[PDB]
């Protein structure tokens, strides 16, 4: 059951609670309040695609950045029709309005100055070029 | 959170009839909205080319469909999905528009994944009123 | 506590409802209709209820029981030439028209 | 009978269900001499669906298609509770069978697929140990 | 993803509709009726959401946000004599009928 | 499993708006069946006196209401409930008549805990058509 | 959090246990295709009476029986307007119909002959006496 | 802060709840110098809510009343979403608190009671141990 | 067989355990026609053991003695493994059997009961329903 | 299993709680670094007692308060071999030594001043008289 | 936490379930009275290989079978001093000694005919050979 | 943390043969010092009488032996047992003195629910080194 | 403070530790302008110990000898308590630091790694969205 | 169930002291059988060499050790594990010989992964009895 | 309840002893010999115990308090030869055998 984490592990496994600690929206920076955003994740051997989903969001209202092994996409949804709302004019509403933010911790060696980010019809992609040989790593001195 | 997928409708009344629920499959997010001149419906798609969705009005009812489609299938491997929160797939849904309508003048907008359809009113006139709270 | 899947589609001339009801027999199934309103009834049998013996049912993902279930058709129908046909576990209900009336618009995006 | 035989057997998601295709619902119902696997299947045609045997595994597979689908009809739909598009299911039998004697019934909808057991398996191989 | 909870009761001359918004300010809440639909709007706001400073929320039981809810009037309403009353939290809308009609029988049961 | 209290109404459309859900409280299991003379509302009330329940016809509205008392509540102490089940308190539901009915007729029966209401329709002919199946 | 049923038992948790293993409808000969009728038990030191929901369900469709220490109550729930919703007439369904059982482990010595069972209103109740010494105890001798 | 006391104290059922009494809504906000409990109560007058202090337990307690109930008024109802009858909670309050500065405001429905607290517990009781 | 029945049945602390009382070992194997509880009892003599059957439920009781206990033999014990004091262990039998037919057997401090099944309970009582 | 804290609570399971959330040393103010003294709760309808075990502590280093439904017993065991096992005296140790506290709250009303408490054989005893009517009860006039 | 198996399966995890699912002891035909060998599985992209511990075991005490999908390997460990424990020699024993058997369903398509067995040191190594088209597929027309 | 019932035993090697741990049993805590001149055995015994507890030595083995009672027991009924985390029963350990003493010098002490025995050794004399930390 | 931070951070086996090597003991005391890690290092000479810092990612290795190994000396050994061969653990950084100002200090067997904190990220990267 | 690394250690008894457990870590499985003229020692070494293993006799204690290598290990890459149950790495454990042995005359032997060391006594004669079970 | 690790070799001159210590001051443990029983006690120090404040202890994986060990050694040892070195937490006691005897053998294994 609940026993397979137990026993000896497998690599694979130990990579099973990587991607969980990784993607999980509970497991990162929850606010709760806000609103956390659809996300796929894809890795290549190469490099690694983020698509999230932001219908409804200017591009001057998102952003996204980067801090040692964590991505970051924050912003604002805002209801365009909230006045309308105010006036009695609602019929239907299944859209969720507000401040997002979603963060994630990538689990590979990343070129953090070669990121780059393209928005289009409600869908941002974030693309993180993976290196092999870490070019951050910094042995340390011991006294 | 079940959702009713048929907004409106003339034909069935919602209840605990056929779940349909399963709940997390792809159901575009609609908001609709009515002013004096005017009825607004607003429909998520992320993701989504213009030229997949299709608007259809006929005879009061608004079908808004297409298909919301994952471009990382482009092969069976090469490159794993480590995670995937994002819903794929068909979609059809029909909202019967609670107001008369001038099908010449709907008009249908895409912007930031945010469809948009305005329908004008044939009865243009003030029958609103604003109750003040005492 | 059975619901069969239903969808419904209008034309020109014709309004179709759709009923998925696998493993029933026609005989098992009725439909009605009373001024405007559909009503497909009936039951769908378990057809291993005939027996508790000679080995038992390792696995149940299927519904059984009585189900009804009502469209209203807010067109006006010629009762006389409506028609039910039972195909491949998909029942269709077909109901002409009285007044074929006005028809699509294709609304292309901005 | 200490029995999760039945779990893996028979639970969709063991048998590596794929993103994209329908889980049709399922009966299974073992008699002393065989084991019948009734398969939940309206609206498909007796054409769009295969019943495949391998190593123990018997997988159904298909297309259910929505005949509204065309150009013609569009703004037709009014309510939908229907899934379309491509259905596979893979399910485990516990039971030792004969491969060649397996056959599938297809009847208002409900596709009847039953397996013959054996007391021996004519499958099993001994190996070399060398 | 907040409802304030409605109650709807109809007399020989009025329908009054109760709305729970406890917490809400007058101000906020806005009452229209349009052609039968009565709606109901307005938000709802967390008066500690004023900071996150001197000490934090233990416990959350409470909804906060916009809210809109419409009620359909099947009977006609005279609407310059429509009144809305705000106390306790409790919101009554009062609707007087134009056609003050058919009443009640209360049924004796064997 | 929710349930919409108040059935078929002209006021209210039955959505995810405010749930009222919060599962297992009391809610009297109610079929209404329409025949061709007549409406028939089953509700069921265990344990309940006839006394102790009302039903009121207004306009085409049943309303029936009334409350479902624990006779172990007789003292706040002397012997415990080891176990319920059972869901007490008031309760009152509202059915909107989908046909129009002759108030003066309407008929109410309690018998094994089951309140029968009957409600003969003012229009007594046949409408109604069976549809053979090809 | 569960290990409360770890340590030292309170004799009180002891009968939570019991209370859940003699009046839980799942742990009890669950069939599981039949209805299962809501019940309320209640034990004074003397008696214990069972309260069960039973509407629509005729006083000779219902039988009370008793065997070592469990009670069952079984019957059938006929729907009467079957044939009405055969011929289309069903509008609103909540009821459900079928063959009833239930079966409840009772904790308590009881007198079986004194058993006595009253019907009204579509609630059944039962009404078990406790003897305080066992009239059935009946030692066994050893070989 | 390995903290269930959170849990212990605001939870409704591990402070008793009566079957029969309905379970008001609440927040609380604890400050540096005081706790703050807002009770949601709409449609409740003043004078049928009770607050009530003891050895470290807050105890709301009321009936919300439908006015609507009498006689008069019977087959009015059309929609209920709304709850009625006897409401009573009990909440527990970690803090170190003064029980005479106690005090509490209601306004829209909304009912703030307003708990200060010390630096040091004026009712610390040291015992005996003989 | 979906079957929590046995726990219910043998499980020791559902079956109200005594503080202070020991707790033996048991091993319960049911035949077509009967079923058998074999309960470990080394080192007590056999009138120190009585069976008790009541409602359907085995009572195994008792007191397991230290013949070492006494005041000449005191600072003589070296090595300690062993339990001694009362005992009391209660078992329900989920099957139908016959209460008159009941015994017991003790051989190398090991009893044997023996319980034998019947197709019809002579036990059920059918209830008035008045 | 679990769900039996689900459907309608009987009263026993709501106690069931009290008893956990109130007696579990997990469950109150746990160091954790410190030690937890063994306890046992008796309550009759009058009186509540708790024995505390205390072996090697001396009756000075005890000490037993009282604050608004929670009992606290806290002090020091002291070893005295400590200097004997710094000189290598050292060879069986089962003993666990520190400061030890211990608090639970207890679920019923109490007179505060009539508390006592009996330190005597390594047994700390602590009395609470129950009363029915709570003086401390103090209602609040609602502005 | 366990709601990772709830939300949409990365294909990984439905791998994961495919390896506790298949390689477990426990959810394979345990006896359980009997000895389960403890195993390493490895697999290639072309071959599957399984290391299985079996010391003290003769060549002609060991059999390796394969059907649809699952192999076995059973056997029997003597003990060879069992009439010196008889007679009163054992010293220290840490060897356990019986019948053993031990089941997996393999998750790969391998050819049967062309499965391989070689047992040396008390180690035996089932090597099966992945072929990517099934040889055995068998369409069946439907009726 | 399983326990050794009976110390520095010439009889039996603790390892995996019989268990005896079933953790939670009463064990009263032993600390076993021995200095130059002397051997002390404390024994924690909270909440028992000096007169429950007997203490024999012979031959080099000391046998502390007794019953701790519950005093709570006195009837079957009146009042309950909310909560219990304290063993009682009967106990006997047996540690086998790690030198050669003089049995009529023996003493034994009981305060505060500990239990210490002094028994001074018949070699006096300092064999015992430390050693300098380099 | 809904704090798993901690533990996806300090946690062994979320870190992916790698079979073969030995995980050391690590304490963790984060200060308002610091975070000190304390790794249990008896028996390895300070050049056998290397401590990296990447991507939020502190990583200390290396290898704890047998200097008995040897020939000379092998059946020697009476007595083992003792793990050696090579180590590895990685240990994720919830704070802002400054990887520059990183130092570490080997006494007792015992290593600190002292981490300053920053106010602000001096390595946040702002991206483009185009 | 923790093991003891050394049998019959004259240097440590085993106790609740340093615990070494860590369960599931590599302890070849050992028996130990004593005869009227032998000592046999048993130890379970599957997947082993026996160039691997070396045994070592050393006044009266016998020390066995060596490296259970994983041969899987051979690259980095290239398939993975898909479960290992197999413990890998060094070991050495010793036993103190519970009788006098002739060392000249010791032999060891590996079959099947299970290394037999055979330890003739110096002492051959008969000192055992079989006690007849009245 | 803190064990330090231990272990125990045996040489020809020489019988060595190592303990874990890693950070113990060299004050805190002490080494005792007295008739074949070598005792290593002390106490390991928690050095954040001097403090509860300027931010606190996220994660404990470490043992913290008194300890004391005692290895019988069987050979018969000069005991004012007898060294005690402390070096990276390890403690190393170092016993000289009073007789060098026979020393050990290889066992070929066939």
């Amino acid at each position: 059951m609940s026993l397979q984490p137990f026993f000896g592990f497998p690599p694979t496994v130990n990579d099973l609670f990587s991607d969980f600690v990784s993607y999980s929206p509970r497991l990162n920076n929850q606010i709760p309040g806000e609103l956390s955003p659809s996300i796929d994740v894809h890795e290549g051997k190469d490099t690694v695609s983020v698509d999230v989903e932001l219908p409804g969001v200017k591009k001057e209202d998102v952003q996204v950045h980067y801090d040692s092994g964590k991505l970051t996409i924050s912003g604002e949804v805002v209801n365009e029709r909230k006045n309308e709302s105010t006036e009695g004019n609602q019929r239907w509403s299944e859209r969720r309005f507000g401040s997002f933010s979603r963060t994630i911790t990538i689990p590979a060696k990343i070129d953090a100055d070669r990121i780059e980010a393209n928005f289009s019809n409600g869908l941002l992609t974030v693309t993180l070029p993976k290196v092999e040989k870490s070019q951050t790593k910094k042995q340390i001195a011991i006294k």
